[PDB]
């Protein structure tokens, strides 16, 4: 009757052998800095839950960013706080320099290092084969790092995968969904832009792990080969499975269903329709060609798959051979 349970297949029990005080966030003392420090230049965007600013560290001149923090629980506020802590100095993680407060209204603040980015809009449109692998390994690197340190990011999408291109410089950042993995929980699956919500997500299947994070990374390299971005663009959540069902068939999306017991609502089922799997090469023409390869398409064969417990793992995406040359010029 009930879904059959599921747990992850790698760093299952990161969380389960560490101290009580790497992942009960809600005990963390947070070790305030000093607001006055820095100085807001100009507003770079706003979410629901934040607005973001470039602002000037006024002790060194450095240029920092400053995300201060809606009146939200503030038991999400030290969740980010202590993932952010705990993953600090990881490859291709975005470093949190400080964490200041008002010291009359209550208002925290979060600051990082800045990073001169490149608008995926238009940087996506000028990167070479070579640029992707090598952008797509960075991102593995940090994927692999968070997974390893019993966190999920739940939130990877491009705009969330800060590029400096002159600098070849790549961070992960916005670690405001991100959270720790412990085997058996049941997990909101309200995250992930809708683009790369994981099929897990869409036919709400709560028992989810850090394989969440490496649909949406191959949805992100979907789009930077076939030039199509996003991918999978559906007008809702409902529709965003039935584009997922247009490419990859709705069969093995049934065997899905049908392997951990999920219940669909009877909604899924007239508009899912029927659809055969598509092959890769479907969508190589002659303006993204140069992006495409054997291998490519191998790898994002091996990360876009209805089965979170068959897609691969970060540690096993880097060693594909798509990334031979990346790896080669590393050494
Ligand atoms: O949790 C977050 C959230 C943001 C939002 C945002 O502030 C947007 O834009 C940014 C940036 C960081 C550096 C940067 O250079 C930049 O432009 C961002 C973040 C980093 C994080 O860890």
């Amino acid at each position: 009757s009930g879904p059959v349970p599921s747990r992850a297949r790698v760093y299952t029990d990161v969380n389960t052998h560490r101290p009580r005080e790497y992942w009960d966030y809600e005990s963390h003392v947070v070790e305030w800095g000093n607001q006055d420090d820095y100085q807001l230049v100009r507003k770079l965007g706003r979410g629901k839950y934040s607005e973001v600013f470039e602002a000037i560290n006024i002790t060194n001149n450095e240029k920092v960013v400053v995300k201060i923090l809606k009146p939200v629980k503030k038991k999400k506020i030290k969740r980010e706080i202590k993932i952010l802590e705990n993953l600090r100095g990881g490859p291709n993680i975005i470093t949190l320099a400080d964490i200041v407060k008002d010291p009359v209204s209550r208002t925290p603040a979060l600051v990082f290092e800045h990073v001169n980015n490149t608008d995926f809009k238009q940087l996506y449109q000028t990167l070479t084969d070579y640029d992707i692998r090598f952008y797509m390994y960075e991102i593995l690197k940090a994927l692999d790092y968070c997974h390893s340190m019993g966190i999920m990011h739940r939130d990877v999408k491009p705009a969330n995968v800060m590029i400096d291109h002159e600098h070849r410089k790549l961070r992960l950042i916005d670690w405001g969904l991100a959270e720790f993995y412990h085997p058996g929980q049941e997990y909101n699956v309200r995250v992930a832009s809708r683009y790369f919500k994981g099929p897990e997500l869409l036919v709400d299947y709560q028992m989810y792990d850090y394989s969440l994070d490496m649909w949406s990374l191959g949805c992100m390299l979907a789009s930077m080969i076939f030039r199509k971005e996003p991918f999978f663009h559906g007008h809702d959540n409902y529709d965003q499975l039935v584009r997922i069902a247009k490419v990859l068939g709705t069969e093995d999306l049934y065997d899905y269903i049908d392997k951990y017991n999920i219940e669909l609502d009877p909604r899924f089922n007239d508009i899912l329709g029927r659809h055969s799997r598509k092959r890769w090469e479907r969508f190589v023409h002659s303006e993204n060609q140069h992006l495409v390869s054997p291998e490519a398409l191998d790898f994002l064969d091996k990360l876009l798959r209805y089965d979170h417990q068959s897609r691969l793992t970060a540690r096993e995406a880097m060693e594909h051979p798509y990334f031979y040359t990346v790896v080669k010029d590393q050494a």
